[PDB]
């Protein structure tokens, strides 16, 4: 039994709510939330803007610490750091960008990440400002995580049509 209310089932292993992350983070203080990182761990905007927000920047500031030391991200690859006021941890993930032309193929590898983990709060992958199918995100986290996945789904529409559309 862990602390996640509300949830809708969808597999052995992946559950899915209309929740804010951020607030949902804020409630639960999962072991593990996932960031919707780019290679640069800059958190401007979306899921990224918003949980840094929520740190008061202090995302950020370690964030910077971090790429100083090691460098870029690889697209599909990730780093875990401090889940500040909101989780134990932060598994900050980057999956591909549309937007910038990123191969869509990598998103698999994007999630593959999540395996790491026995439970985490997460966004779907690629999804908003990412410019990727939520669809095809909902699908190719089903078909890849088996660790146990809470899905936070901002958009009230798009959570009634991920699950209204779900195979
Ligand atoms: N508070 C939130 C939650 C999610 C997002 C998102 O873009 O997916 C956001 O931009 C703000």
């Amino acid at each position: 039994v862990n602390s996640f209310s509300g949830y809708l089932k969808l597999t052995d292993n992946v559950y899915i709510k209309n929740a804010d992350i951020v607030e949902e983070a804020k409630k639960v203080k999962p072991t593990v939330v996932v960031n919707a990182a780019n290679v640069y761990l800059k958190h401007g905007g979306g899921v990224a803007g918003a949980l840094n927000k929520a740190t008061n920047n202090a995302m950020q500031v370690e964030s910077d610490d971090y790429i100083a030391t090691n460098g870029p991200l690889k697209v599909g690859g990730s780093c875990v750091l401090s889940g500040h006021n909101l989780a134990k941890h932060c598994l900050h993930v980057v999956g591909p960008n549309v937007n910038k032309g990123e191969d869509i193929q990598l998103l698999k590898s994007a999630y593959e990440n999540f395996n790491q983990h026995e439970v985490l709060l997460a966004p779907l992958l690629s999804a908003g400002i990412f410019g990727a199918d939520p669809i095809h995100s909902l699908r190719v986290c089903v078909d890849t995580v088996r660790t146990n996945v809470y899905l936070a789904v901002f958009d009230k529409n798009l959570y009634d049509k991920l699950v209204s559309s779900f195979l």
